[PDB]
């Protein structure tokens, strides 16, 4: 077989599993095809027996509507990907959804389809593999060495993420990471000079990538020498500039948005296998052409050198080589869990009135030695945010390093992250003001999709953050992320929930935990043994009375204490009241029944939520028959204090309103 | 007097006011004060007594947290922006907020501080008056013709919606709008060449820009002639590349990030009055400094120029002159709210099973003639999202179009399109599926912050989109545009509901409004003449029995169907039930509390809600003592009709959450 009839395999298998799924992408996979052959069949480092050897290369689709693209080439090199699979292809609970998804399927290494979000998990993959180099690899023992490949088009260049993640790749100098820019023309709306003329390469060249223009896309040759000349570079991301058509093999659909995002038809399809010269029927292919495809015995050969070489260093390193086994298979330290419980019980035997966000620093410079895995960073706000520890060192200044500028970058930080987490062998964590979740939004939602570790540092956050006003202040964004499937937030209330939480979000292995931290000092609370060990549970008795209380209050973060306020004064009154601590609603929502009814029981419907963020939020844990001592609109430029009055988060306001479900429920 | 001397004028202002506030920014207002005084006082075309004047220059500083430069500018220039203000910077109702906010201050622009959203704003205000003088100017009367001038430094540059706004600025060939770059090198971590170290004059010389390198940004020749060469480019769109010292005048914190985002201190302020040559105490300014800078007498001139050119324009173009006084003003014209109700009624009489995004083309077709100031447009999905009527028209095509392709730049389409309203003269729609809103997340904010309006046609709502799977099947997104302040969200069950919700978007005055949309066809549902007129109260009954009901489901969008089937069900067993359609949860939430209990009486806790997104909203309206058929998940990809019965969107579902209530 040529090279373009091994191309035409994923163009037929494409085409055809579209077809029979009626539901799809043709377009993109026909007309990367050629580019795809060349990378992997020359190229690509990998062992499809197995897809989580350390040292592979990864590939990223950026382009990730093209999924049949990555399925046909995982099956036809040899990954465990039925054909059966293939024919299953966006049918239920399959291992081929309609967007690659990471643990779906063997080889899949990120969940794509949100375009630019893959080529920012590439450029996080990339730099995973320059810091684990520096860190770990030893004279005569580079143990590291791989590179990251990704596909991205039209769509992707759009997008702002690309800019963000391919600007911060040229400030690194990420060698090791090339990039093929489907340059075909053409784009949902049609052809794309209507609304996208940039000379991408000169915007390229303007990060700092090596550039190369005019690669024939369905020229074998070309593409080979374009990859080799990448590889050449090894001080600057490459980008490919690859000219293809969409569809390409369809007479009457290449080289139209008709061939973007529907099946050919089956008409066309027979018409395309003529121009194509593609004799086989659907989902049929000779034992010659996968013979040519298969990478068993090459990655076997690979990863066997690879072993060998690990073995050597770990006789020279063991306790290098026992960290690099422990962090790329996502393994804490084994003493972590007893020093990070002897920190927190110092925190609440010694209490310290400080800001969440300075708690959170004291968390990360007691876990960052325990830690060596940790990749931290903020998006220029380090001195806010409060992100640096004592051992902290950015990578642009040394690349063993574990801290990252990441500039004004809040999505393309994100997204990066989610690459460094999908790497392995590192921790990630990013910062922002709470806010700018918001510009970082749907990464924060893939990253919780994923299932990946990664802990989100999100200060400032509420009108107690004062003078700077409602276009900084938060209101609705914690409520946004409650709600998010997957992800656990925690808004603590003072030193020793914020070291909790950041115990939970580091072991929290499947999926990610955002950190509600405030500007301002937060008060300790006392607790008991018992009380200490209930934070984790995300929501607990914090104060009590005897019996049935007449009146519940639920509070988070900066609010406990207003909250604790408000139970003494009525306390003192005669009044039966509880404090309810909920640092997490979703680690709250995930204790069992009994639990959950010892802490809010089912008798007590006078219960008063008390939080500087959206009311509405809150009728999940009040019902309809108490109250809610909340924010309902936007925030105001004043001194925080005075904010705090205005807006109702008085003792005062609170016991009012308290008080009228005394005079409510009983009248 | 001298430039200098007039320039130091912002500096003290600022240095001082943040001094007295204990709090924000002084290191840019010093840096790119010669740059505004240049700007402000040679070309900037405004009328300090009239800060609404159609025809102004357009004014905006994507650098928001250097607020006290606009203040100062204000205030020197005449606007209504006593001194007393400028002391009661950041202070509580004062005139003068931390960040810069529209209608809060005379001659402010926008509501600028979250990076990169001020250019796209700009962008946004430079294609509204592009296209307004494409549809109103005539020959020998060309009415509209004013610059956008665009202040941003190095965290708008780096920010990714620059990208989106100034590419799509670099096609559409925005030769009236000129941005000044404050390239100072310092952002809060520091030296920025640690994070950002793109060759930006060439950046944007690939959009298509005209980039001026290498201007001294504390040198008056060197800025004035880089304006005048920005001015005769007419075809481009320009980048002013300022070399700036953060903080100048400053001894000690000048060319460091200390002078960012604190005040100076006090001894630090002598020393910088020293170095400046500024003798004047604290919000001192001697009258020959504001005579200088006072700008009411050359405004009201050219004002006055512009009205005599506009009374000439509406003797020879009367109906035109009309339109373009109504469209400034933002009034709706006499007879659309009659207009726009035969047509709900017209659909409530012609029964259809379309979709809620096909009904959304169908009332943009039927009030495209009606509406001439629609600016529409999506982000690369047009045949998705079905924006284009039968008279659309591509400003990149026709530049007195009503349509715009936007690319794949969400977050830049909608805060382009905050421009487009911030402008006068427009209402702009934008789309997308559902799920990218997220992308665009913090411009939607923006709208409702503002008091905007805007209407985002968002499509492809739910699980109901299919073998996409969970990357794009909205769950939650719903939710958080409903939890938003000022925010109106409407979630259409067929195309009547469709139409009402599009025309609240379009009546609204003092905000944005998201319409929520299927990709797959939805049943209409019968009304009488009071249901038909109540869905415009966002929540209304739509199946009902005699007496108290014993249960209530509550449902939105693709979902009312199945509860009329859980409802019909259990109608015929005997059981007293009432379905509730909840288009807009904000609409109805405003209603008079006599009509929020005729929908959900109090005394009723067996409530259901049936909606293809995040349950955790629904306990707002079902309290704890009922039941949420909803999504607690990510999707999944498979066909829709699997999906919605994985997830429990079933009849037997519904029908045994609700028997559990009883
Ligand atoms: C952030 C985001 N916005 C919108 C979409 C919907 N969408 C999928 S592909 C596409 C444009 C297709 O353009 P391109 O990347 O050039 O596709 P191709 O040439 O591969 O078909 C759009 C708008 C998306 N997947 N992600
Ligand atoms: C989207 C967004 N992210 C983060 C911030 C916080 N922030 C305010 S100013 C700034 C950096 C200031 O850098 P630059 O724009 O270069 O400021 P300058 O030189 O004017 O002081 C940051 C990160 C913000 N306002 N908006
Ligand atoms: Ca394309
Ligand atoms: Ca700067």
């Amino acid at each position: 077989s040529s090279r373009k009839e091994l191309a035409n395999a994923i163009r037929a298998l494409s085409m055809d599993a579209v077809q029979k799924a009626k539901s799809g992408h043709p377009g993109a996979p026909m007309g990367m095809a050629d580019i795809a052959e060349v990378l992997w069949r020359d190229f690509l480092k990998h062992n499809p027996q197995n897809p989580s050897w350390a040292d592979r290369d990864r590939f990223v689709l950026s382009n990730g509507h093209g999924s049949m693209l990555i399925y046909s080439l995982l099956h036809l090199t040899g990954y465990d990907l039925p054909m059966e699979e293939l024919k299953n292809f966006r049918q239920l609970h399959s291992k081929t959804p309609g967007h690659p998804e990471v643990g779906y399927t063997a080889g899949v290494e990120t969940t794509t389809g949100p375009l630019g979000q893959g080529i920012a998990n590439a450029v996080g993959m990339a730099i995973a593999e320059k810091t684990l180099a520096a860190q770990f690899n030893r004279p005569g023992h580079d143990i590291v060495d791989h590179y990251t490949y990704a596909f991205m088009g039209d769509g992707c260049m759009m997008e702002g993420i690309s800019h963000e993640v391919c600007s911060l790749a040229g400030t690194l100098k990420l060698g090791k990471l090339i990039a093929f820019y489907d340059d075909n023309g053409i784009s949902i709306d049609g052809h794309v000079e209507g609304w996208f003329t940039d000379d991408t390469a000169m915007r390229f060249e303007a990060y700092g990538w090596h550039v190369i223009r005019d690669i024939d896309g369905h020229d074998a040759a070309s593409i080979k020498r374009a990859v080799e000349e990448a590889r050449a570079v090894t001080d600057k991301p490459s980008l490919l500039m690859c000219k293809t058509i969409i569809g390409f093999g369809s007479p009457n659909k290449a080289g139209t948005h008709d061939s973007h995002g529907a099946p050919l038809g089956d008409a066309e399809i027979a018409l395309t296998r003529e121009q194509l010269g593609w004799k086989y029927a659907p989902f049929e292919i000779p034992s010659e052409i996968y013979a040519q495809w298969d990478a068993k015995e090459a990655g076997q050969a690979k990863e066997s050198a690879w072993n060998e070489k690990f073995a050597a260093y770990a006789k020279a390193y063991p306790q290098e080589a026992a960290e690099f086994t422990r962090r790329m298979k996502g393994e804490m330290p084994s003493d972590f869990d007893a020093k990070a419980k002897e920190f927190i019980a110092k925190l609440q035997a010694n209490p310290a009135k400080i800001a969440s966000r300075k708690a959170s620093q004291n968390a990360i410079e007691a876990f960052g030695p325990l830690l060596p895995e940790f990749l931290g960073g903020s998006a220029d706000l380090a001195p806010y945010n409060l992100t640096l520890w004592s051992g902290s060192k950015a990578i642009n200044e040394d690349a063993a390093g574990n801290y990252i500028h990441y500039g004004v970058r809040e999505f393309g930080m994100t997204a990066i992250a989610n690459g460094i987490s999908l790497h392995g062998g590192f921790l990630p964590y990013t910062s922002t003001f709470l806010m700018f979740v918001e510009y970082a939004r749907n990464a924060v939602r893939m990253a919780a999709l994923m299932k990946q570790r990664q802990v989100m540092v999100y200060t400032h956050d509420s009108i107690g953050l004062g003078e700077t006003g409602p276009t900084h202040q938060p209101v609705e964004q914690v409520a946004s992320l409650r709600v998010t499937p997957n992800m656990s937030t925690w808004r603590p209330c003072d030193q020793v929930e914020s070291a909790v939480a950041w115990k939970y979000g580091v072991e929290r292995q499947d999926g990610p935990t955002a950190l509600i931290l405030s500007q301002q000092n937060l008060a300790q609370q006392e607790r008991t043994e018992e009380q200490l060990a209930n934070i984790a549970r995300g929501g607990y008795v914090l104060k009590d009375c005897a019996g049935q209380p007449e009146l519940i209050f639920i509070a988070t973060g900066s609010e406990v204490e207003l909250a604790v306020a408000a139970y003494e004064k009525l306390t003192a009154e005669g009044v039966k009241a509880r404090v309810v601590s909920m640092p997490s609603t979703d680690a709250f929502d995930k204790q069992d029944a009994a639990y959950r009814e010892s802490v809010l029981p089912k008798a007590v419907t006078a219960r008063v939520a008390v939080e500087a963020g959206i009311a509405d939020y809150w009728y999940k844990y009040v019902g309809l028959n108490g109250a809610i001592v909340g924010m309902t609109t936007f925030g105001e430029s004043a001194p925080a204090e005075l904010l705090f009055e205005e807006f109702g988060f008085t003792v005062d306001n609170v016991v009012a309103k308290a008080k009228e479900l005394l005079h409510h429920h009983h009248h």
